[PDB]
């Protein structure tokens, strides 16, 4: 290109708008990205340059067998369609820009959304298509290319953003997020959740906004105490411990708050297990249900509802398997469908004890749930999620023990030969005894001869010793039993300590590799937490019945403005830095100094002639 | 690939930029030595 | 034919030879278990 602008664009040859038409689609078709930033920088007006027969003949272009090939193939360019089933479907500029994004190129991108009007929400789409289209390319290497674009295009949606909220809080944060373009009528927090563009909710500005959301129309720096206390004595909520007719705006902004229903929701939950452990402790009989264990039937019933009011309503398909991707989701509908087992088995005559045994494994599911209290806890969020990403080691120990109790399990009932014989007993001595040998529980007095009396038991040939225990055998060989005591003493050796220690340091390991992503992990998943409590209803699970039975121009154009001078200011701000770095120093004192070189030539030159013509 | 990257290194823009202004140190002191034959022929 | 090379060809894998050799050696070892646990005697075998 610069032999191209420094001879042909000089400034001598006079251009016009037509005779770069046909150089600028060859540049378009030929990805070809400084000719086409010169070509336009050129006084070329792009809005009258654009037909839709040259906008086809640019789809049209799309290499061999690729993969938007295909696309237009199943699917006039009609890249709406082609947008929707990508998407879900549940200015020049911008036009250019989705053509680049299709045909995977960099550099055309790189400069549209330079151009483009809604910047920050581009980038984020952008990233969103890419990320799809990248999943949906079995090239297996192209994908790659897409998925750096994708990170690119997030990359400077984040360094857009951050110079606009440094500059304006108020603005970038409230009007420019919660916003419906024309991308996908959604805003930019659906675009970057869609896309999982973690390092776009990393930033301060996106979280700061998070938690004034997730505080509703309280001050997002009141404390946990105050809430409680407030929680707890409804009248204090009118004085001048929570800083914000009159008196029902105020009444209703604190019990609309999204932590509020989620510290509602948390207090009604523990009420409910207290309850479920107070029915099936006590309360459980095989009389017909009392009272109480009425109360819970309808009390896990509106549990039932709310979570299906979550899945119908948070495209019928499109929306469950949504809800259903959520593992706590998942956890509560298998939590429900146990205790729908539990109470059918519970009422049939003849099946108590199972209703019974199902309602207490039921109650661990339960239980369990609560672990996403800790989620919404800034430093005890990211160590839920690492503790998700160690289950890689776990299952390497359990492979490993597994292996390890079944060899030294057999071998020590095969040198034993107890005389039970039992198939339940012998597994109990396969499995179940060397288990319990790794916490503490050795039996001695169970393996060791010399730790119990010799008896007559069997005719076998050979020498019998009697064992004490009630499932250690009637009695057991003593051929070589030093043996039987050396294998004990490997095994501590090897499952006590060697693989106990290996899964501390392999544990260890992971934590400190994994600590930065889970990190980005939680503040990402941070927004789905706040999207899905904004929307509950404002009362209790046992109280949500009610809820459920109630409920069956110039500012755009100013803002989008004060967002492109911004993005504008930081193009210039990198241009002028990469301008400014030592190594385009160098190359431009290198140009310099070959000119003094030429033009200092050019004087000897003058001088041989100046002086031989003097002379 | 590998020597254009070795050539268009920082170390080895400074070895030519170096040699470049070293050359025109000797031309500049051949212009002054002509500078002064010639201001002495035309006296 | 093609039946068969679809066949031969699924058979053939080093992945399904490693996952039948697996299995086939789960067997031996619970074959060698009830043996060893209960069907060694001194009687002949
Ligand atoms: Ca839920």
């Amino acid at each position: 290109v610069d032999i191209a602008q420094s001879e042909l664009f000089r400034g001598d040859i006079q251009w016009r708008s037509f005779h770069l038409e046909a150089s600028l689609m060859d540049a378009l078709l030929n990805d070809r990205p400084e000719f086409v930033r010169l070509l336009i920088s050129h006084g070329l007006s792009l809005g009258h340059f654009l037909t839709p027969m040259r906008l086809a003949q640019l789809y049209s272009a799309a290499p061999s067998n690729s993969l938007i090939r295909n696309l237009l193939d199943q699917a006039p360019p009609d890249v709406g369609h082609v947008l929707r089933m990508l998407l879900g479907k549940m200015a020049p500029w911008s036009d250019l820009l989705l053509w680049a994004l299709l045909l995977n190129r960099a550099q055309m991108a790189m400069y549209f959304w330079e151009m483009g009007s809604n910047a920050v929400s581009s980038a984020l789409g952008a990233c969103l298509l890419l990320r799809v289209m990248a999943r949906l390319e079995p090239d297996a290497e192209e994908a790659a290319r897409r998925k750096d674009l994708a990170f690119k295009f997030e990359g400077m949606g984040v360094d857009l953003f951050g110079e606009c909220y440094r500059s304006s809080e108020v603005r970038a944060a409230r009007l420019l997020l919660r916003r419906c373009p024309l991308w996908g009528d959604a805003t930019c927090l659906q675009l970057a959740m869609q896309a999982d563009a973690r390092a776009f909710f990393a930033q301060d500005g996106v979280q700061s906004l998070l938690t004034q959301k997730w505080w509703g129309d309280m001050a997002s720096t009141t404390p946990i105490w105050a809430l409680v206390l407030a929680f707890f004595c409804p009248p204090l909520i009118y004085t001048r411990l929570i800083t914000f007719r009159r008196c029902l705006r105020r009444w209703f902004h604190f019990w609309g708050a999204p932590v509020t229903i989620f510290m509602g929701n948390v207090v009604s939950y523990l009420l409910f297990l207290l309850l479920f452990s107070r029915v099936l402790l006590v309360d459980f009989q095989p009389a017909p249900p009392g009272s109480l264990e009425l109360l819970l039937y309808f009390w896990a019933f509106t549990l039932l509802c709310e979570e299906l009011r979550q899945g119908l309503s948070g495209s019928l398909s499109q929306r469950l398997r949504l809800y259903l991707a959520d593992s706590w989701n998942q956890c509560d509908l298998v939590a429900l469908t146990c205790f729908l087992l539990g109470v059918g088995c519970r009422l049939t005559p003849g099946l108590y004890h199972l209703g019974r045994t199902v309602l207490c494994i039921d109650f661990m599911v339960f239980t369990v749930r609560l672990l996403h209290i800790f989620t919404v806890n800034k430093q005890l969020g990211p160590k839920i999620v690492i503790v998700s990403k160690m289950m890689k080691d776990v299952f390497f120990f359990l492979f490993f023990l597994g292996v390890w109790l079944v060899a030294y399990g057999v071998a020590t009932e095969g040198l034993l030969r107890p005389r039970d014989s039992d198939f339940p007993s012998i597994l109990r001595r396969v499995f179940y005894r060397p288990y319990l040998q790794i916490f503490g529980q050795i039996p001695q007095e169970d393996m060791d001869v010399a730790l119990m009396e010799h008896s007559n038991c069997s005719s076998e040939p050979g020498f019998w010793a009697h064992p004490p225990g009630a499932q250690a055998g009637t009695c057991v060989s003593q051929y070589a039993n030093w043996l039987v005591v050396l294998l004990l003493v490997i095994f501590l050796l090897v499952a006590n300590i060697l693989l106990v220690n290996l899964l501390i340091a392999m544990f260890s390991y992971t934590f400190g590799k994994v600590q930065g992503n889970s990190d980005l992990y939680w503040k990402a998943q941070r927004y789905r937490l706040i999207r899905e409590f904004h929307s509950r209803p404002a009362l209790a699970p046992p109280f949500i019945v009610i809820s459920h039975l109630r409920l069956l121009k110039e500012a755009e154009r100013k803002l989008l403005t004060w967002e492109s001078v911004h993005k504008e200011n930081f193009l210039l701000a990198r241009a002028r830095d990469k301008r400014e770095s030592d190594s385009e120093r160098l190359k431009r004192t290198s140009q310099k100094v070959d000119l003094a070189l030429k033009q200092l030539g050019h004087i000897r030159e003058y001088e041989q002639r100046l002086k031989v013509l003097e002379r």
